């Protein structure tokens, strides 16, 4: 199978500059080379150049609407393109608002896809419920069919078409949900495993249930959108919104290993790695290294080890 | 329901000064204000002023018997008072010996209560088995009916009446038990979940079983006495007796979330937070923040999020 | 029962000097004295003096073959000796290549023994598959019957006789396996629990299954070879090859407590503690303390506590 890396060095979805450096840090750490050592064919599409929209006045509270909307329209085109040729898209993030274009483009080719969202946050604030106008905390609002027309149209997002329904998404790692977002997920009946369900069930049973929930009836392509703050700050400190009590390095790897095993991974996002937020170089190294490890895991690297087929090592 | 915060800035139960500053550190962190944001009515009773008993000679090995006994008699009066008015008492600790007064006063109003003791220690040394005369390590000995008359009467504790039996207490987090204490809990048949049972069963099943054990027959008020050293030193380093290999931040929260869900929480103790034992300011901040988080969790704050009823956020 | 401590201050099995100081650091921490407090009879055999083989040229890639082979022949003699007298051998390590002599000598007296290998590594590289000539990463290759004649005879190891088969060993904690090693364990059908199986099953079920697999048919002596890097670097940082995402302090203790409970522990290795690799004195202290705790746990120390029989503490 073929893999195509797409860098999305974008940061206007939130106030902290730095996430745009995310793709560079991950490549610097050898992500592309290490992926070529796996059984997959890898092609690096490079980083997308995003045109800045001058005079991007805020829409009510929403900041940089046009710049975010345009960068995402462009990313959706690119992803739809690689998906069309039958390759697996891997988006290297800047902030999580880029999931709008990544999932939109992916859905144009695979309308029946399901989403596994690993994050400490639901990122489902609508333009009306946000306390901040930050779009990195609103991606899912723009993608849900059930949320269509529940918020005013935003400048730069008219090209977006709600592609997935509440039944096609599963959250894992939740521990920082605003009152409004909580209201939304409860009202829409969205399946989720907050840190309390992970604690109660154990990550092994959590994965069992998300698969029987999303793939029980029909086997369909999987889009894994992975926000690095889903893991505890001890493992991924270099992020914009760290929340204590998260997933461990082990649980994160367990999630990716199980997803690899389904044979259905179709799209992947590695978001919110911000190199400038590390208090010490080691903190940045720690964050980048685990992001790389999670990516390699999604493509076959197992902790029990790997050996090339047909090679008699004796 | 109503909540009444009662500060017990007391430290004579152990040799390390500093735990008396516990209540102040917790209030400083906004504990009271954060509690008012929950669905509960909060009333801060302030800190109790404890009269120091001059010439408090040790009783054999037991140190400061009269001062500890008197401070606890006074606390028991206060707690009995608030319990009588039907409010939930929350004692902010200095050392764990204050559980004597806290549980005694609580039992006067709710004689059928059950106790969930979260601690790395059993704190059940009798005045005869202690290696040190420290009373913070003997609370439970004074409260058990089955231990009545098994140790000489101590100066200052004649007002105490053993209120609970071995059948009404469950320990969680044990990992540092003296030979004598171990002998006692085995002989008396006290239910406990040491770190090895937590490791074996997972915190989810541990809570299931402590509830079926204490509430299986009759639903009764629950008193949760929480020693902050029950959690691993990595989360609560600012305590007098830290022991490695404890409960994680996540498991601690899981415990409080489950207790909140029973709807039976009646009394709560947040003990052993000693601000002067942090090696760095951050260590104190870390300890205070998790103590606050545990308290809020006992009163409804969920990791999956919270939203106010009747408020249509759309 | 009797315990005999045997120090193996050896480091030629790997490039990083320092592991030879392992035994001294462990004794310095009071290992021997603390063991005497248990129900066992303890005898310290002291440290073995290893004769250095001059002009030890490398065998192809393999470094210090003769020195490693000789030190192991000597250790095997000593262990066979103590095993013969019916005592439990406890080898305090330098590097893991010493498991060759420890297990070989043990098997001379107890041919039906089974091995529980706790390590982040399989240490099963053959002289032909190693990327480095380091012997600490090849112990198991020399011990497996199924690997006999699959690699050239090495200078200094002609005295070795493959004592155990693929059916008698179980790995726990794997997370860093070379392609060749992975090929070997898959081809030979060796039972293992990598960190992913520990994540999926939980340490409780992992122990259940390793016991039903190794002791289901016949109860036999157990040899526990414990590489300290099996635990996460946060608990045992002072080792030569730390790998993130390992067993926790709690899981490590759970393993030893369950092994103690079988009543079948016959041989124990505490390997790879390297005092010179701690970045701070506290890191070395942390590493030595958990190694001591694991050893005491193998011989009865429980987290729920211990009390001496026939002693009425009341
Ligand atoms: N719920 C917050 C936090 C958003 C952070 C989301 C992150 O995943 O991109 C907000 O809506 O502003
Ligand atoms: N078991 C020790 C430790 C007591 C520490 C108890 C703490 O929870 O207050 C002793 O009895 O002195
Ligand atoms: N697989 C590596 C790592 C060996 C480290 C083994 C350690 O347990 O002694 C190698 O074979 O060199
Ligand atoms: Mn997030
Ligand atoms: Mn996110
Ligand atoms: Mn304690
Ligand atoms: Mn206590
Ligand atoms: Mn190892
Ligand atoms: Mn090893």
């Amino acid at each position: 199978k073929p893999i195509e890396i797409i860098g999305a060095p974008f940061s206007k979805g939130c106030p902290r500059g730095g996430v745009e450096k995310g793709p560079a840090a991950l490549r610097k750490a050898g992500l592309v080379e290490k992926l070529k050592e796996t059984e997959y064919n890898v092609r690096d599409h490079g980083d997308l150049a995003f045109v800045d929209v001058p005079n991007d006045s805020p829409f009510q509270i929403v900041k940089n609407p046009r710049s975010v909307g345009k960068a995402n329209e462009q990313l959706a085109a690119v992803v739809a393109e690689t998906q069309k040729n039958g390759t697996i898209s891997v988006v290297l993030g800047g902030d999580h608002s880029m999931a709008i274009g990544s999932i939109s483009g992916h859905a144009r080719v695979h309308p029946d896809l399901a989403v596994i969202w690993v994050d400490a946050h639901t990122d489902i604030n609508t333009p009306l419920t946000t306390s901040s106008g930050n779009l990195a905390g609103q991606p899912v609002a723009f993608l849900l069919k059930e949320l269509k027309g529940k918020f005013p149209d935003v400048p730069g997002f008219s090209w977006v078409t709600p592609a997935i329904s509440a039944k096609d998404i599963v959250y894992i790692g939740l521990r920082d949900v605003d009152p409004g977002e909580h209201y939304i997920i409860k009202t829409l009946g969205i399946k989720y495993f907050s840190m309390t369900e992970v604690d109660k069930l154990g990550i092994g049973k959590v994965m069992e249930e998300t698969f029987s929930y999303l793939l029980g009836r029909k086997k369909r392509p999987i889009h894994l959108s992975f926000d690095v703050d889903g893991l505890d700050p001890v493992f991924t400190p270099a992020t914009g919104t760290p929340v204590v009590g998260g997933l461990s390095y082990r649980e994160g790897l367990y999630i990716t290993e199980e997803i690899y095993k389904t044979g259905l991974l179709s799209g992947l996002d590695i978001m919110e790695v911000n190199p400038t937020l590390g208090k010490t170089p080691e903190e940045v190294t720690r964050t980048v290294n685990t992001a790389v490890a999670l990516t390699l895991s999604a493509f076959g690297t197992k902790r029990e080890g790997n050996h090339k087929p047909e090679t008699d090592y004796l």
